[PDB]
């Protein structure tokens, strides 16, 4: 950096001490990873000085000519890495993606289904304190009590009796696969859409790991930032049949000016998932992620699932008579990151919580593997059994050290 | 820039090519502007890698430490800058300011006073193809079709015909100041709130140069981008009484996780707008629009409401025979950036236009002064009143390669 230090020493020291704890602890947040700096370089640019209202060649400004080549090649990348019909790239957030793809297919009242928030669903998908359930009526579906796997006779019989519009399927915490094809029979049956969100596992679809969602939905939309390792934005994919109205709900509708240093960065994170060893990088999150959910177990402790078919894994905290809140607290000290995170009909509530969320994307990104996963479990394990020991807390500390060097 | 060209040179390539046509054509975009290396620096940091939804000190994640002061320099130094009890940096775009207000204090369908579209008003302030018109009740005031001035008389009675719960006050294109204080006045009658979107204004207002509309209004939103030469995104001001309220519809409302990225450019641009020199700069941007203003009706050319009190001006193209949509694209042709835009009463589509709008932000801040003034005007004449002539095309792009080197 070099601007940045001599004017703002303030925000600089706030961003180095930031880039500093990035490297110093581990990071274990399901959601989270690491951009190359060319992504970084992207966002950084000058694109952020262009007023880009419109689509590549429709815009309502002059002077959108080398924009709209950013614009085509984001659109055009994501269009080969899922292989959908049709891309908007200018979504905000994954928030802004759900909110108008809502817009778009759904009236004020109408009834959605979406996967039950303590099971796994995200609060864009009907928490009642989110627009999702403030504008729309949200029926939830849920997984089975004891294997923790989505529910699908569950969710045709909320289908079939309340007659949603539209049915949303996927997931902020759910560690196994998702049946896109049996969710699109379902809405068949009762004559709904369907929608996908697949922001947490979409490198994950990229690299041929996770059933791809495209070819079963109306609608697929993601984040840029989670497994597939882009800038902070969204991104909404559909068929072709709702490409004029899914560009219209983003913008006239719920959006203003794209930010096109961002969707430069999107499309340069979608350049590096096509490229070969970005399927290599995704194989390592899931074998990690498996790799460090046995160890886990090996501790002694409990995963809802038994286990993780993905990135992510949720520990039932319980039988260590631990809350989710504390757990978190606790591995903070030690350098360890993570997040209280609800269990499936979590006797508590998602402010205290029974368990952690756990994921692999990010240490993946900076090198870790089995070996590392083994040493990240073995340290959960003498903090989290021994929480008021202070030896038990230094130890982990050196350890944690010990990776990150 | 050091990875992006190696890693990818076809976004490399039109990144160049942006950054090129911005110092090589003059960009009048009203709406426009350069922000300092500094900003940039902070946006392409490692910051875009925190997952941190909530607010300082409380977040739904761990490791937010530091972020954590990134958003309290953001939101002390927002407050120090227009004097409001509360401020929200989270919103990602001056779209979603504009929702989250909406969102707080008002129930679908609830009935609001905005200004119309085509006087000046913006998409979000009640158009019906966008989620405020579709949403929301919205009943337009105008301007008087001879001064073009906001008829506060038609604005009060429009509030007594139809009592809003909310009116909202400001523009995208409107070149003179806004009485704030009238405005108050009225919601106050008529037992409304009131909310202000001083996006196009913020720089003046923080510069001293136009009245301030904290003091009136219960909420005031704006975007960071504009005459504040911030990076791309919102921002919400409120009085303490309704700022657990805001912050809960920014999140878990409207939107997801903040881009912190983008909160420590927010920060920084707002360090830049508390110096000095800010000042001396805002100055020059409306002397700039007074005298380029007063330049273009020496050339012939009718200026909506007569000139301007602002960084805006708005051309009538009717005289001069020509769309909005015509003189846009001619100018781009001699590395003139502007934007087609309508106008009052405007017997032209949103697309078509019979005007430009153009603003002396950008420019000013490239060091343009009085003198750059007369010969855009004098560029501006020449082309506009010679389209179909070839040699005055290259006699304009002398002068406007003259002018930007
Ligand atoms: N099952 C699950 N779903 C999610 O959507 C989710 C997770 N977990 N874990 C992390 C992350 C945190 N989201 C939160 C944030 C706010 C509230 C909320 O209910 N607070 C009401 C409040 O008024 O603040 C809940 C979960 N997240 C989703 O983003
Ligand atoms: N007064 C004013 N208000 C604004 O909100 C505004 C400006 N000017 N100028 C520039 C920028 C341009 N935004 C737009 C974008 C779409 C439409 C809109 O009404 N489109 C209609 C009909 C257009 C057609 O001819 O294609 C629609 O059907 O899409 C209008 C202004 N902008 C705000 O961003
Ligand atoms: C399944 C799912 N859908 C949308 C989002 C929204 O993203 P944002 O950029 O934050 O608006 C998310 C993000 N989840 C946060 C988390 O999992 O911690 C999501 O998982
Ligand atoms: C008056 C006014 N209010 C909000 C916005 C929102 O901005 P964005 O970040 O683009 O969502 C704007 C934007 N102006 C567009 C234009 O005037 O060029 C605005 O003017």
């Amino acid at each position: 950096m070099k601007y940045l230090p001599q004017q703002d020493p303030q925000v600089f020291a706030a961003i180095e001490q930031e880039r500093k704890r990035q490297h110093a602890k581990i990071e274990l947040i399901a959601s989270e990873n690491f951009v190359s700096r060319a992504v970084m370089e992207a966002q950084g640019s000058v694109l952020t000085n262009k007023y880009a209202e419109g689509y590549p060649g429709r815009r309502y400004y002059g002077g959108c000519e080398y924009v709209d080549i950013v614009e085509e090649l984001a659109r055009e990348r994501a269009k080969q890495l899922f292989g959908a019909e049709h891309a908007n790239v200018q979504p905000h957030s994954g928030a802004q993606a759900n909110m108008a793809v809502y817009f778009t297919v759904l009236e004020h009242g109408d009834t959605v289904l979406g996967m039950n928030l303590s099971h796994g669903g995200h609060l864009t998908h009907g928490s009642p304190v989110n627009f999702s359930g403030v504008q729309y009526n949200f029926v939830a579906y849920g997984v089975d009590p004891e294997t923790h796997v989505i529910d699908y006779d569950d969710v045709r019989e909320k289908a079939r009796l309340h007659r949603p519009k539209l049915i949303v399927a996927a997931a902020s915490a759910y560690p196994r696969i998702i049946d896109f094809a049996k969710f699109r029979e379902i809405a068949d049956e009762v004559g709904a859409y369907l929608m996908v969100d697949m922001a947490h596992i979409a490198g994950l679809v990229a690299a041929g790991l996770h059933p791809n969602p495209v070819p079963y939905a109306h609608f697929v939309t993601t984040t840029t930032h989670k497994t597939l390792r882009g800038p902070r934005g969204g991104m909404i994919l559909c068929q072709e049949q709702f490409a004029k109205q899914i560009d219209k709900a983003i913008f006239p509708g719920i959006q203003g000016g794209p930010l096109m240093h961002v969707i430069a960065a999107k499309a340069v994170a979608f350049g590096e998932a096509l490229q070969d060893d970005f399927k290599a990088y995704a194989k390592r999150v899931v074998d990690n992620a498996k790799r460090l959910a046995s160890a886990l177990q090996n501790e002694g402790f409990t995963l809802v699932s038994g286990g993780t078919d993905n990135h992510l894994l949720l520990v039932d905290l319980r039988p260590q008579q631990l809350t989710g809140k504390t757990a978190e607290k606790v591995l903070d000290e030690v350098g360890i990151t993570v997040n209280k995170n609800t269990i499936p009909y979590d006797p508590e509530s998602p402010f205290v919580t029974s368990g952690i969320r756990i994921g692999t994307a990010a240490v993946t990104t900076r090198g870790f593997g089995l070996e590392e996963m083994d040493e990240i479990a073995a340290i959960i394990g003498l903090v989290l059994k021994n929480v008021g020991s202070e030896q038990a807390l230094e130890e982990a500390r050196q350890r944690v050290a010990a990776l990150t060097d």
